[PDB]
């Protein structure tokens, strides 16, 4: 039927996948809990949607919110947009280099940054640094045969992937929207340097200096690099770079901002084994050793981008009743402002959520604390049943107890006073 590989990676560091997380995959097929590992999961599927949720996360991280994914023609989907993860079967197993060799001037000087990356069957296709500061790839004196190792974590590799979802692996970038980022990065590779013995439009201008203005437009929308020739003299020996160069790296960028859409569907990216080496924007695109990735992240719970909501009830007064279910009707809205349509875990029993809503019940003393909810979410929470009573939410008198908040970015708790005198 059609193969997939459930991937957990950590938000941050993608030099290895994310051992230790506990994972269930749910159909709409038996449903089946397993471990993460180095790999991937290896799962055959059929036409159908599946969830997959973690049912708890490795010490150090939050547990991630659940990824519901289509199945439909031999193609993946996630909830509908084509699946953006598609990555070759055994990762950290391409090789990335640097021609060490390879000599050809920006100016006075060697531009000596000649990235590449070896293809399948043994060809190599030109590459570009995504991650300015960080270190190059493996130098090498045989054009790609024999790479040097890093000292720490030996051979650096890389996991091949389609270039798309990009916008995650950069350091500094220019750009705020991940689209509008990829779309960018897409029109500097098209216009620019993308192989060997190419047509170079421009005039005056070899192959490496094409090459050379290419890499600092991606640096550009990366790394927020600026295109001025005070401003590089000490940037990474892009102060041997002459103004001819420059003024085509302006092009190239200037044809990326512009409103016209990108001609290339996609590219090749890499993502070496150690996360103080960069990662690599290619030139060139291979499906054919891509697989589709069910990829699930995890963030490090000291800096969450999900949250708790705790509600707990108190009765006040000599003539209140102790022994009372109260009813609360709770809405729920994402980042976006839609209704949450989603099984919301919970310290008692999950709660299933439907067109945003769902009640819960309290009696005096008792609480309940709602997980996982999304960064920038927005809640209303009415007491139903408040009659009788003189309600206080977190001690502020609300006369219809019914109180809300909005793009929420931390955990909060909405502790209810029910007060009834004699």
């Amino acid at each position: 039927t059609t193969s997939v590989l459930i991937r957990k990676y950590a938000i941050g560091d993608y030099s290895k996948l994310l051992e230790g997380a506990t994972l269930q995959l749910t159909g709409d097929f038996q449903a089946r809990v397993f471990s993460s590992n180095d790999i991937g999961e290896r799962i055959e599927l059929s036409d159908g949607t599946y969830t997959l949720t973690e049912l708890n996360s490795p010490a150090g991280y939050s547990i991630a919110e659940p990824i519901t994914f289509k199945v439909e023609a031999g193609k993946v989907y996630t909830i509908q947009i084509e699946n953006p993860n598609k990555e070759i079967v055994e990762p950290y197993s391409v090789e990335a280099y640097n021609d060490f060799e390879e000599f050809s001037v920006l100016t006075t000087q060697n531009y000596a940054k000649f990235y590449y990356a070896k293809n399948k069957n043994g060809s190599s296709q030109v590459v570009y640094c995504f991650n300015a500061d960080l270190k190059s790839p493996p130098d090498s004196e045989d054009g790609g045969k024999t790479m040097t190792p890093d000292f720490t974590t030996g051979e650096v590799k890389y996991t091949h992937i389609a270039g798309r979802d990009l916008f995650k692996y950069t350091v500094k970038p220019r750009d705020t929207d991940p689209d509008t980022f990829l779309k960018h990065i897409k029109k500097v590779i098209e216009k620019g340097y993308r192989e060997k013995g190419q047509a170079i439009e421009y005039s005056g201008l070899t192959e490496t200096q094409l090459r050379a203005a290419t890499q600092l437009a991606i640096y550009y929308f990366t790394d927020s690099a600026e295109l001025d020739k005070d401003k590089l003299k000490d940037y990474h020996g892009f102060g041997d770079m002459n103004d001819s160069t420059l003024a085509v790296a302006k092009i190239l960028v200037e044809y990326a901002q512009d409103s016209n859409p990108p001609q290339l569907t996609d590219l090749d990216f890499f993502i070496p084994n150690n996360n103080k080496y960069q990662s690599l924007i290619g030139t060139q695109w291979h499906p054919e050793d891509l697989v589709d990735i069910i990829r699930m992240e995890d963030k490090k719970e000291v800096i969450p981008v999900t949250h708790n909501l705790t509600l707990r009830k108190t009765v006040t007064g000599l003539a209140g009743d102790r022994t009372k279910d109260f009813h609360f009707e709770i809405e729920l809205k994402n980042n976006k402002q839609e209704l949450l349509s989603q099984t919301v875990k919970t310290d008692k029993t999950n709660l299933e959520f439907k067109d945003g809503k769902a009640t819960i019940n309290l009696k005096h003393g008792e609480s309940l604390t709602l997980q996982g909810l999304p960064e920038g979410y927005s809640y209303l929470v009415k007491e139903t049943d408040s009659e009788g009573y003189k309600v206080k939410v977190n001690s502020q008198e609300v006369a219809n107890a019914t109180v809300s908040k909005t793009g929420i970015t931390s955990d909060e708790t909405l502790a209810f006073e029910n007060n009834k005198e004699p």
